[PDB]
């Protein structure tokens, strides 16, 4: 089953690469700390958490687009991941 288009840009909103795969995107894997891009959702909601796979800042995003680059999570270095649902 597939019914959720997730469009996220892998960079700034004025010169970056975007992708909208309708079959589970690569997601967050090569994260770290120096992350800067924009997020766009147009179907349901997801759960964004920057930490280990067992406990972290649980923050789900809903209908809306944003482009943070100094508030989301830029401490120094750490792990992060989000489930595209």
């Amino acid at each position: 089953m597939n019914a959720a288009e997730v469009i996220v840009y892998e960079h700034v909103n004025f010169g970056g690469k975007s992708f909208d795969a309708t079959s589970d995107q690569p997601g967050a894997g090569d994260n770290l700390n120096d992350k800067i891009s924009s997020i766009k959702v147009k179907s349901g909601t997801w759960r964004f958490y920057e930490y280990i796979n067992y406990g972290g800042r649980y923050w789900d995003l809903g209908p809306g687009e944003y482009s943070s680059v100094e508030s989301a999570g830029i401490p120094d270095n750490s792990i992060s991941s989000f489930r595209q649902i």
